[PDB]
């Protein structure tokens, strides 16, 4: 049996299959998920974890690798000073193609990818794991720098795979370590067979796995189409899901005898407008509240998503495990009259600056960017749309009232910890960084933060950003608009299929039925 899954990823949903992390997120939990890390434990100065490993896990056997020892600490603390900047030929993220062994590279990718990927940019885990060391093989220990209680959640996620220090030795000697990512070797219940870059990877089951073996023997993973493609190969079944697809061509491209359903989880993103405090108006509470107001965000969530978002009316999205301090309702929405008696007589002329870019918190950026022009037109205010891309941001400008007052984007994580999520946006620490569009600093807001992380407690957490969420809500720095659900079609033949916050899926529990 054999099935091809037509990818957006074209978020890596190929790595999730064939590396393995020490631990695995559950959905709406706190309550992390022991994987190559069978338990942990926390020092009593929150300073030092020790994981306990799993024994008896075996990497893959591929046409270009034969282990001769199983998983061990010393792939755990190669993995993590890995992640960590520490390997000097090989980049932080597993990519394939890319190695450093160039004068002028690695300053250049690396400024790249924080400047176009700030997502892996924003974790500083150098800046807050101090060292990864075996203390024995099946025993590590990972030294903070400070408490920082969040820090689990990121070896939970993608970033946090763990490579075979063995493959990596063996390829050294014989200089040839670019090889560690074009040939994978890992844990996981797939292992890769082979591929054509931009065209498809064909995954072939893992006869060694160390958990539940996987149902479905091959897999291929086509990444050979464009969005409107992938339906277009579905309905013809040349596949069997088809992620993120264009739900308003369903329609045209259905035929009329395919049985398949649709499929959606609760992401872990957020599209938001972020208001400008190096502008002196937009520090008026005043305006900040009324503009908010003049909002129907309601009608922007439908026209833009067509009923696969959701209304944010917090910071913290629905599938976090924080969300049990989520309120449903939101002081500044949508209140149109009092919006207009504020603001119109200010004759307010306003810069709403778009980042140019396809995100999933955000299909059609320009389309919602001449909705919300128009609401605040209704209000008495004029908005000029413009096109920006991030570099752009990183230029100062002369003339200050060329500089935005608004700005359109939105933010995503790979876990769910409130900490990756909020830090990034609206800390003092990120204000002359990208991720904090507000250039706004709230000392209040970074100590509700910074407490959030001294403890392990779940109850006391949730209090810590249950504080944090209520004054950005009051203050408006942002105005939160949408989160996304995440979406696939499948055939009525394929069963478990689950669907994770981040756009992923476990194809290990994949069957025909």
């Amino acid at each position: 049996n054999g099935l091809t899954y037509c990818t957006h990823a074209s978020m890596n949903v190929v790595t999730e299959q064939i590396y393995n992390k020490l631990f695995d997120i559950k959905n709406h939990s706190a309550t992390l998920t022991p994987m190559l890390a069978q338990s942990y434990s926390i020092s009593a100065d929150g300073k030092e974890i020790l994981l306990n490993l799993r024994h008896g896990v075996k990497f893959h056997q591929t046409p270009w690798f034969t282990p001769t020892r199983d998983f061990n600490a010393e792939d755990v603390v190669f993995s993590i000073n890995r992640v960590l900047g520490h390997n000097t030929y090989l980049p932080t993220l597993a990519e394939a193609n890319v190695t450093y062994s160039n004068p002028q590279y690695r300053v250049f990718h690396e400024q790249a990818r924080k400047v176009r990927f700030p997502y892996f940019d924003s974790i500083k885990l150098n800046e807050k794991i101090k060292s990864v060391t075996a203390l024995s093989p099946y025993q590590v220990k990972i030294e903070l720098f400070a408490p920082d209680s969040s820090i689990l959640s990121h070896l939970a996620s993608q970033y946090a795979i763990i490579f075979s220090q063995e493959y990596a030795y063996q390829l050294s000697a014989d200089d040839n370590l670019a090889q560690l990512d074009t040939h994978p070797v890992g844990t996981g219940p797939y292992q890769v067979k082979d591929y054509v870059y931009n065209q498809y990877v064909r995954l072939v089951r893992n006869e060694n796995y160390w958990k539940k073996e996987a149902k479905i023997e091959h897999i291929i993973v086509d990444l050979s189409t464009d969005r409107s493609g992938r339906l277009v190969k579905f309905f013809n079944n040349e596949c069997q899901i088809a992620s993120y697809p264009e739900v308003s061509q369903i329609g045209l491209l259905k035929n009329d005898d395919k049985h398949y359903y649709m499929q959606s989880t609760d992401g872990m993103n957020l599209a938001y407008l972020a208001f400008n405090f190096d502008k002196p108006l937009m520090r008026d509470h005043e305006i900040r509240a009324a503009i908010s107001q003049s909002l129907n965000r309601a009608r922007i969530i439908h026209s833009i998503y067509h009923n696969t978002a959701t209304v944010a009316n917090n910071i913290i999205p629905e599938v976090s495990w924080a969300s049990t301090v989520n309120t449903p309702e939101f002081e500044f929405d949508y209140h149109p009259k009092i919006a207009k008696n504020k603001l119109a007589d200010k004759n307010l002329l306003l810069n709403l600056w778009v980042i140019n870019e396809e995100q999933v918190y955000n299909p059609a950026p320009f389309k919602m960017a001449e909705m919300i022009k128009w609401d605040l037109a209704q209000a008495g205010v004029k908005v000029k749309v413009r096109a920006v891309t991030r570099p752009f941001l990183t230029a100062q400008l002369r003339n200050q009232s060329e500089n935005y007052d608004l700005i359109l984007s939105g933010w995503l994580a790979g876990n769910l910890d409130p900490d990756g999520f909020m830090r990034p946006i609206l800390s003092c620490g990120t204000k002359n960084e990208l991720t904090n569009l507000s250039n706004w600093c709230n000392e209040e807001f970074d100590q509700f933060m910074d407490r959030a992380i001294t403890t392990s407690h779940l109850s006391s957490r949730a209090k810590a950003y249950n504080e944090a969420q209520e004054l950005v809500l009051r203050e408006l720095p942002i105005i939160p608009i949408a989160n996304v659900k995440r979406i696939l079609v499948a055939n009525s033949r394929v069963k478990g299929v689950k669907m994770t916050p981040f756009g992923s899926l476990d194809f290990s529990t994949l069957y025909f039925i």
